[PDB]
């Protein structure tokens, strides 16, 4: 369920072209190419504040309610990112990112063995340097840790009274051994942990980038993101990512930036587009809407990992103190798909929006 909130600079413009713009220190955790765009040492660090509302709802063939409301507990995701030139042809840059991953269900939950609660938790620690090969081109290279803490927890929901009633519409439900089979299978405890694992671990990959301007108003970008390991111990693994981007200071005072992602588990593709408006030397206004087709297929989607086809629209403004200090503020709305789930013998419609708020504090030396 990876969607990167490095910033609320690119949370403002709905991510678009976070490969190529580079008005701030968040995009070289995008695309280390970006490092040769610096000419001093820049600081980024802020917060997102993400405000779920997931619902679930249907019914279980045994006849409880399979509804619950807010399964996604709202959660503050942190950013940090440096960069700074080392020479005329050299630069390096690191950064701090997370996704945290939340879903919670009542342990009593009749849906229990698909439900429960899931918690991951990602932390990205990105180390990287950028060269920058003349006046056109530029090649960036990073290494990234992965600190991953993942719990889950499963229930029996009413997986016994299915098996009872089950029983007892089979010849054997005339038994003083059949019908006591039944009453013990009806006799689970619907929060009955039926599976729990909780564990801390380490993953590594590389990304890279390459970066083409055609002047100084003008950038487009490819960048690779590798497959990342975490083989836990009570396998969580983060595809491989390919992303063009774009950006466009078609103006003195406008500019337009877009993107295109792939990811590959199963696919899906991300695509965005925005626009930002620096209105003068102090403000700069920006807008953004995107939209991600889900990875997982029609099937296999589970109420427990919140994903599908997603809308986000965004909105955005960076106000600057002077010309070594900006507090960046934005603001997006993603809306789900309703969808059918259809998960062992169950059978739920979820339907998801969320809200988000981001601040980032910018200072360069």
């Amino acid at each position: 369920f990876q969607l990167n909130e490095f910033s609320s600079s690119g949370l403002g413009r709905a991510y678009s072209g976070e490969g190529a713009i580079a008005d701030d220190a968040g995009n070289v955790s995008r695309n280390p190419a970006l490092i040769t765009m610096f000419d001093r040492p820049t600081f980024s660090a802020g917060a997102v504040y993400i405000d779920p509302d997931v619902n679930i709802s249907g019914t279980s063939p045994s006849g409880r309610s399979l509804k619950a409301d807010n399964i996604a507990p709202t959660a503050w995701v942190p950013n940090m990112h440096f960069v700074a030139p080392i020479n005329d042809q050299f630069g390096w840059g690191a950064s701090i990112t997370a996704n945290d991953l939340a879903t919670e269900f009542n342990d009593t939950y009749a849906g229990g063995s698909v439900g429960g609660t899931t918690d991951l938790e990602t932390m990205n620690l990105n180390l990287s340097g950028a060269y920058r090969l003349n006046n056109a081109w530029s090649f960036g290279l990073g290494f990234n840790a992965v600190y991953a803490r993942a719990k889950i927890e499963r229930f029996a929901g009413d997986l016994g009274q299915l098996v009872a009633g089950q029983i007892m519409q089979s010849p054997a439900g005339q038994t003083q051994q059949g019908q006591a089979l039944a009453a013990t299978a009806n006799g689970i405890d619907s929060n009955t942990k039926t599976a729990h694992l909780n564990g801390n671990q380490w993953g590594f990959g590389w990304n890279a980038g390459i970066l083409y301007e055609l002047d100084k108003n003008n950038r487009y970008a490819l960048t690779y993101r590798s497959e990342v390991k975490i083989d836990f111990k009570g396998t969580l693994n983060l595809p491989e990512m390919w992303e063009v981007s774009g950006y466009n200071r078609v103006d003195p005072q406008w500019a337009i930036h877009y993107s295109l992602a792939y990811t590959s588990w199963k696919d899906a593709y991300r695509i965005a587009l925005g626009t930002t408006y620096y209105y003068d030397d102090n403000w700069t206004f920006r807008t953004g809407i995107a939209f991600d087709d889900s990875p997982v297929p029609a099937q296999n989607r589970s109420i427990s990992i919140p994903d599908q086809d997603r809308f986000w629209l965004s909105a955005g403004t960076t106000y600057a103190f002077n010309k070594d200090a900006s507090v960046d503020v934005g603001v997006s709305y993603m809306h789900g798909q309703s969808v059918k789930i259809n998960e062992g013998p169950y059978q739920f419609e979820s339907e998801g929006k969320a809200w988000l708020f981001g601040t980032n504090f910018n200072y360069a030396f």
